[PDB]
């Protein structure tokens, strides 16, 4: 019975032909932002599949093959997620045991050209754009984002409301593993990392899936007890503070690091035959902090324009958020051609309750207080998409 690092090291020790089966190599990948949820969900799916197939739950059912968990970023970018590093350290998962974009490319390169590369998707429901030329078929989906209604024949195909995708992944596998306590012990830090960050320690965005996953972890982590003490929840709170603090820590990172470490890119289809290439970076510190840490407004904006150019974007959006004295604050900063950016912002300003504090839409760089403090990137993207659909051409 291998632990999670032992399972990962075992995959690393195998020839690709023993990972693949009948000319199919199967992976599981999260989304291009590679946050805690994407990383935890991918590793969990893959590890649970391994345990399931090796065990007696799968008897008189038949056993597939290994699933390689993928983290969809360059290996070097892992360190930008200090919260994730901390949680991986708790499980003794070494970075050299994990599989990143480089590894997936080496896989695709080192396997025969006739071998199909099929993917489970977790924390997304269509293939990340950067992997479209690597992945042949989507075979299963577990996600909690807007349902794009693709891959309707996926097995499983779970796209449902959840604070954390990881809750859905875990509950799915927990049933199949008949509550296997060892598995739960072996993944709990990674699972709870994702659930607690995504739900702000089970205080925001909580759904029945998250409540169930937590209940299941508590039962195991407690073991045999005559009464339930406060200690488990106290430990959960200390762990939350550690991960939240580290997610909130971007000191010492470059502007490019900050922009790329929680980033999603889209192409919006509009009335024009050419779409809008748009990237959105979600950031944990306010603009004045960012400026002060990065040589000032001018220097900071210069580095943003560089990142925009490098990623081939028509529009770059920065979404900041933070909490102070118990209250949420948000800002939205947009960079792009004055025409498109003015029209987009003018169409979403009411819903997002945007108040200009710097720049000018006509210059193509503008900075807004966002008084709709409930709206995250998950909401902002469709608002912008709708706005873009209304633009003439
Ligand atoms: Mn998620």
């Amino acid at each position: 019975r291998k632990t999670v690092p032992e399972f990962l090291a075992h995959l690393k020790s195998l020839p690709i032909s023993k990972i693949a089966s009948n000319d199919v190599l199967t992976i599981c990948v999260g989304n291009e932002s590679a946050d805690m949820d994407s990383i935890a969900s991918a590793i969990t799916y893959s590890y649970c599949q391994y345990i399931y197939n090796e065990g007696t739950y799968s008897e008189e059912k038949k056993k597939g093959s290994f699933i390689v968990p993928i983290i969809d970023i360059p290996r070097e970018d892992l360190s930008l997620r200090r919260d994730v590093m901390y949680v991986l350290e708790k499980l003794k998962i070494k970075e050299e045991e994990l599989f990143f974009i480089e590894d997936l490319k080496s896989l695709k390169q080192n396997v025969s050209q006739g071998t199909e590369l099929n993917s489970y998707l977790v924390d997304n429901n269509d293939t990340p754009k950067n992997l479209k030329n690597y992945i042949d078929n989507v075979v299963g989906i577990i996600d909690h984002h807007f349902d794009l209604q693709k891959h309707l024949d996926a097995e499983p195909r779970i796209v449902k409301v959840s604070g954390s995708c990881s809750s859905l992944v875990f509950n799915y596998w927990y049933e199949k593993l008949q509550g296997d306590r060892e598995v739960v012990m072996n993944i709990a830090p990674l699972l709870m990392g994702a659930i607690l960050i995504d739900t702000s320690n089970m205080r925001r965005k909580v759904e029945e899936s998250d409540k169930l996953a937590i209940e299941r972890c508590q039962a195991v982590l407690s073991g045999a007890v005559n009464e339930v003490s406060a200690q488990g929840l106290e430990d959960s709170s200390e762990f939350y503070k550690e991960i939240k603090s580290r997610k909130n820590d971007i000191k010492g990172f470059s502007v490019s690091d900050i922009l790329k470490k929680d980033y999603k890119q889209f192409n919006f289809q509009g009335k024009g035959h050419k779409g809008l290439e748009i990237g959105l970076s979600s950031i944990v510190k306010r603009m004045s902090w960012l400026f002060n840490e990065h040589g000032g407004e001018a220097d900071f904006v210069n580095q943003c324009r560089r990142f925009q150019a490098e990623r081939g974007l028509d529009v770059l959006v920065l979404l900041t958020s933070w909490r102070k004295a118990g209250d949420s604050h948000r800002e939205l900063v947009i960079l792009g051609d004055s025409n498109v950016v003015r029209e987009l912002i003018e169409r979403v300003s009411d819903k997002l309750q945007l108040q200009l504090f710097g720049g000018n839409l006509d210059g193509g760089v503008a900075m807004f207080k966002q008084l709709n403090v409930e709206a995250t990137r998950k909401q902002v993207v469709p608002y912008l998409e709708e706005a873009y659909s209304n633009l003439e051409e």
